[PDB]
């Protein structure tokens, strides 16, 4: 407490402190926050003032989680609005994968932390609460936070700093020991027996408590398994919580987006988890009180869900000095199940990479972004890229990375065998067949060195024109060369989507999938 | 003394959030940013400090350097700064024989800074698994890679630089963000024994090979089988560089395909002399093009396969100021690579380091252009592509 520095608070510039009048409240409310606040004072966190300060923050009695006795609350939002930006606390949690396995593991909540820490004499005057009089015989008495305040914007981050600085010397006089430390709990992990783990837990309780930070009793700690923000911590597995899933006849939007975000979190250390067909459903606007039709396709989808999750699954702490494995799966059209394992049969972590949204693109460039984001998160769990493993062949991979226009690398990858086999349906030829029908489309019929010709009545009203390309395969034969007036279908075409989203380019695909040599070139449009 | 650096009225200063990084990045950062702590450079900062800037870690050599991602306060500064205190720019280096870029980044961590501008130069090492917050700093001396350096510098680098400038007057020198760029029209030779003679000058007092006459404009190239297809592909190109040149016309030519024919053919109606005189009104490079010192510098990767990228630096679009040919490994390092020589060039050439439209994609260029890098500058970058 005493030794805790403290941190310079400053309001917004070209703002003044907050001043907001408290409303009256009953009488058992306020003789409970009264016999509240009088006991604080007896320990020092709120000290009288006198009626020179104008800064007034108002004063809000609930009763205690399940408690008849009335705890204070205090209302922020003026007085957070009108303070600088503090830097942001990291809202991301670690993630049990990347933990490192340690023999014993102990939980330190910090009791009572943010009324531990201190406060700014300057920034002490704004945070200032009237607990009123009835009767309105006197003002009512003044108080005002010598500490943190709890809702503050600046407390987790002011906290944080403290504590940091408060474990630094400790982590400087024993480094093997390791603290991560998460909201106000800190996490220590040693490498040591238990017989020095416990002295060494105690010694650092001792140090936070001549620093003036309370932390539970030997007996009080908690023991394996660990339950924490919905990770399960056994010693030498991680799992998630246990999840179920609503066996409701009529789902609402509400309940799938539930189901959506219960699938999804599960697919982590699930494998095999499709919740595509759910968020096709989930992507149409609509009040959470609309009952949507569960279609065909997303009740086979639930029911493979919820078989897949009867099974229980596990995975594994990380071992720095072993490499790291990535293996991608193509489970179906647009869905690519992902596992990171550095041992065989051992997952550290099982993912889906979901299709973009209203997206087709081919299989290969698919497999390109789904590498891309399997190195992003290890860079950020582990910090190190894996070394892949991959559907595509090697020969696919060349030919599709040199005739592409954009740039695309992959780490490090080998090719493992599996079905099914991602390959490029058609490859165009970029170069002319002789002997083979030359042949002319607009947008639909075909003109031809040999003397053909059609005509298709164009709604009054370009697919006509994608449909001269389909009608062009199928009226050629084996051996075609094609020019197209548009530059639209040629880059469709081009593109060589395998996805078969469409109809259109369902049919194109389905006959020039046999078709050994087709060229299609781009004339321009003639004046 | 400490000089007054302000920001641009009514700008706050900068807030952008760091790139998750790798484990070896990290440790190296931790080591330099300890040391130049213990040297004075650096100082912690507590949470009351919320601006942030950008940590990445570049090796040049088996010792890492730092990079400090200083586009968004140099935005905020430097243009305050250039009015302030400007560099101008030597016209003559783009016609000098031989030009050397000889790093001076190690000035500007003597110098002391400005009280009040000490807090927008914040920066932040990242922690795996998000363990630990991030060890966050402040700058006490100078930063290295930001604009302002060199306008504060600029009075100290003048008075260490004016013997040798009067020793030898055919020498330029330019000071470009941590770099200084020396030309000589004398041999090579004599060159090596100028740039060692300026660098001992510069160790004396206290302080620590493009040749840009080869370079030439592009030039562009656009049929005795006359495969309809070729002459096709003719029209086509003539079609778009239509834009580019008032002069190319393609409508004889046009009348030469006639609709519709086969593909592969073995025939000139007028004779070709269009080929050929299109040839020469492309052979002479554009006219009407000048350079706008108050606009922004867009440069255009397209690539070409084959280990071959094409660069296209404009002001305004369809009137190109230079053209190029670069020629090459992933792609990802070619892009890199290409980058850095596009931008040196117009450096050289005029002041300014030109916006990029890079053809890769954003998440891929964000995690693999920091290994690839090996330059203290850094542009700006547009991640999104137009398709080429
Ligand atoms: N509730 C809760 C809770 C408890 C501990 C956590 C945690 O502990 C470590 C702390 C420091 C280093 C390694 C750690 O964990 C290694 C792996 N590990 C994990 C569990 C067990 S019982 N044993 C073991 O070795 C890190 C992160 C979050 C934590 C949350």
């Amino acid at each position: 407490i005493s030794p805790i520095e403290t941190v310079p608070v400053k309001l917004k510039p070209g703002m003044d402190g907050p001043k907001v009048k408290q409303w009256p409240l009953t009488e058992e409310k306020i003789k409970a926050l009264v016999e509240i606040c009088t006991e604080m004072e007896k320990e020092g966190k709120i000290s009288k003032i006198g009626p020179e300060n104008p800064y007034n923050t108002p004063v809000f009695a609930i009763k205690k989680k399940d408690s008849t006795k009335w705890r204070k609350l205090v209302d922020f939002r003026e007085l957070n609005k009108r303070t600088q930006d503090f830097w942001e606390v990291q809202l991301g949690i670690p993630h049990p994968a990347g933990l490192k396995k340690k023999k014993s593991v102990t939980v330190l909540d910090v009791g009572d932390a943010y009324f531990s820490v201190p406060l700014d004499e300057d920034f002490r005057k704004y945070t200032a609460f009237t607990i009123p009089s009835i009767n309105n015989e006197t003002p009512g008495i003044r108080y005002q936070y010598n500490v943190l305040p709890q809702g503050w914007k600046g407390s987790p981050a002011i906290f944080q700093s403290s504590m940091t600085k408060i474990l630094e010397p400790f982590k400087k006089q024993n480094p093997d020991i390791v603290i991560y430390q998460y909201m106000d709990d800190l996490y220590v992990g040693s490498d040591l027996e238990i017989g020095q783990h416990r002295t060494k837990i105690e010694e650092l309780r001792q140090h936070l408590l001549r620093w003036g930070l309370t932390t539970p009793d030997k007996k009080h700690q908690k023991e394996p398994p660990f339950l924490w923000m919905g990770y399960e911590l056994h010693p030498d597995k991680w799992t998630v919580q246990p999840i179920v899933l609503p066996e409701k006849d009529s789902w609402t939007v509400n309940d799938i987006q539930k189901l959506v975000g219960k699938l999804n979190w599960a697919s982590q250390i699930y494998p095999g988890i499709k919740v595509r067909q759910l968020c096709k459903l989930l992507r149409g606007t609509k009040a959470l009180t609309e009952v949507i039709p569960l279609t065909e396709e997303a009740e086979l989808e639930l029911a493979e869900n919820r078989e897949i999750l009867k099974e229980p699954v596990h995975g594994v702490y990380y071992d720095p000095s072993k490499d790291l494995i990535a293996e991608i799966q193509k489970q179906g059209q647009g869905q690519w199940t992902y596992q990171i394992y550095q041992e065989p049969f051992k997952n550290l972590k099982t993912g889906k990479y979901a299709r973009m949204r209203g997206a087709h693109t081919n299989d290969v460039k698919q497999l390109t972004e789904a590498v891309q984001k399997i190195t992003t998160e290890s860079i950020v769990i582990w910090g190190k890229t894996p070394k892949f493993k991959l559907p595509i062949q090697k020969e696919t991979w060349e030919t599709w990375w040199t005739e592409y226009w954009q740039a695309t690398w992959i780490p490090e990858w080998e090719f493992v065998n599996t079905p099914p086999l991602v390959k490029l349906w058609y490859q165009l030829e970029k170069e002319p067949i002789v002997g083979a029908e030359t042949f002319y489309v607009d947008g639909a019929g075909y003109v031809t060195n040999k003397g053909r010709q059609k005509v298709v009545p164009l709604t009054n009203t370009q697919k006509t024109e994608l449909q001269a390309i389909y009608l062009a395969l199928q009226d050629s034969g084996l051996e075609v060369n094609i020019v197209t007036d548009s530059q639209y279908a040629l880059g469709i075409i081009q593109a060589q989507p395998d996805k078969s989203e469409s109809e259109l380019v369902n049919q194109i695909i389905e006959q020039l999938i046999k078709k050994e040599k087709v060229y299609l070139a781009w004339v321009p449009a003639h004046k």
